[PDB]
């Protein structure tokens, strides 16, 4: 039950690292960089960074090895939200009570700040001073993030959602892309940064990540009340959240104690209110 | 011309490689991928791919080694235009007589297709089957593209441009804008081709960078001239023309010592100023 403290450590660390990325290299770029900062440094909970750090630790790596991975996944996350808020998409004036970037600045600046954040996520992984892994591991991290962030993962999920009656299978297809791909990548990138990845471990961590990404979405529908409770019934939806947590924990069977943060996070997701 | 034939070879080759990237992996993604395809496969001249291929050859590499580089720079270019056409940006309904992507599909789909194109540019460079360089070189290619494409390069240029509305820019400020908005990506195209050669060294990279700096500006000056806060408005038409010639001269001088395999870059520099 120190998942809260684990979250707070991960957030403080990744926040410091992210904040350092938003220094305009010349004066004409100051507003752009302020918009980028405003779009990331918004008191978010940094679950994706948490996942990168915890995955790294689950395989025995010191967590600071995952700092670039943590930044990269948060940058992809933050850029996706800026675009999602835009009037052509979700058209939100607020995000967690605060003006969205296109309201605080302007629409063009929001489109562009977020574009710059996506490039920066890749920059941060390719940079061998910030991400000092073996070169082949850096490339695999970049590969995985590009596939997860793009039109076959996250962006694809946004298009599926836009394009959606819907049965359970199709709802799951959507979530698996829209949020699952980047959750799985956060876990995968942290695991790579451990220096101890092995195929069987990576697979197990992927099963974990698939289960939790879904658990979160089921539990969120439950807390709200074409949703998991409408589809399954409220009480069966609650049962399914438990089954997902269980699948997550079973995927971690045989991992050492250093995987406890991942176990605790899986419980936390279904125990929240 | 020799440069016309060179351009045509580069355009055929990169187009074939790009066209293969737009197969939706499942049916729910079809429309997204059609929008991606629509945004790239639009008969563009592929100057950034030409620069990658020509820079590669200038250093003695077989040009197919630059295929990934060529695709990646064109994907960045393409995505940038999709966002730039949107109603909050330049609000353009047409590009060369054809509907822009938000007009052909819708604004959200355009935003997302181009988002996916940016990712894909990085995917192609990081994929060691598509971009089979030494791993350290792949990482440098990715680094250089990310910096050129981002808030310190291309995206930065777009922001300088929006921050300059209603301000009379002098030549120095106009050049700062152009260097970021278009120069960064042109310089990266040349640099990534050079890296793909397998023969890059610091001296030759620096000289190619000087060449790319000159031709990137020459393109903009010449474009303003052909149209006739622009280069002709600032300088007068005749002095703008003289400057385009000076820029071509700087480009040709930067290629001092290069072998005949650099002739494509020399011929391009002349071509630009027509
Ligand atoms: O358990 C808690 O009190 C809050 C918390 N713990 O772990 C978290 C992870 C993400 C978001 C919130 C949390
Ligand atoms: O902060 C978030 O993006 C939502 C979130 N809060 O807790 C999560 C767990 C898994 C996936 C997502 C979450
Ligand atoms: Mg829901
Ligand atoms: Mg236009
Ligand atoms: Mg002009």
């Amino acid at each position: 039950s120190m998942i809260a403290a684990y979250q707070a450590r991960c957030q403080a660390r990744v926040d410091a690292a992210l904040d350092a990325l938003f220094v305009a290299p010349r004066e004409e770029l100051q507003r752009l960089y302020e918009a980028m900062r405003y779009s990331v440094m918004n008191g978010g909970k940094r679950v994706r960074p948490l996942l990168a750090y915890a995955a790294c630790e689950a395989l025995g790596g010191a967590p600071q090895r995952a700092d670039a991975a943590a930044c990269a996944v948060e940058l992809i996350h933050a850029y996706s939200l800026v675009h999602d808020d835009l009037p052509a998409m979700d058209d939100d004036d607020l995000r967690r009570g605060q003006p969205t970037t296109h309201r605080a600045f302007d629409e063009a600046t929001a489109i562009l700040a977020a574009d710059g954040l996506q490039a920066l996520a890749f920059e941060v992984l390719a940079d061998t001073r910030r991400n000092p892994q073996e070169h082949a591991v850096c490339l695999e991290m970049l590969t995985r993030l590009a596939r997860a962030a793009g039109s076959a993962g996250m962006v694809g999920g946004q298009a599926i959602d836009l394009g959606s009656a819907l049965d359970q299978a199709a709802l799951e297809v959507m979530h698996r892309h829209k949020t699952g791909a980047l959750i799985e990548a956060s876990v995968r990138l942290g695991a790579l940064a451990s220096g101890r990845a092995e195929p069987a471990s990576l697979a197990a961590l992927e099963r974990y990540a698939e289960a939790i990404g879904l658990a979160f979405q089921v539990q969120d529908d439950i807390l709200d009340v074409p949703t998991y409770p409408a589809l399954l019934g409220l009480e069966a939806a609650k049962g399914y959240a438990l089954e997902l947590r269980d699948l997550a924990l079973a995927a971690l069977d045989g991992f050492p104690p250093s995987a406890d943060p991942l176990r605790q996070l899986a419980r936390y997701i279904v125990e929240r209110r």
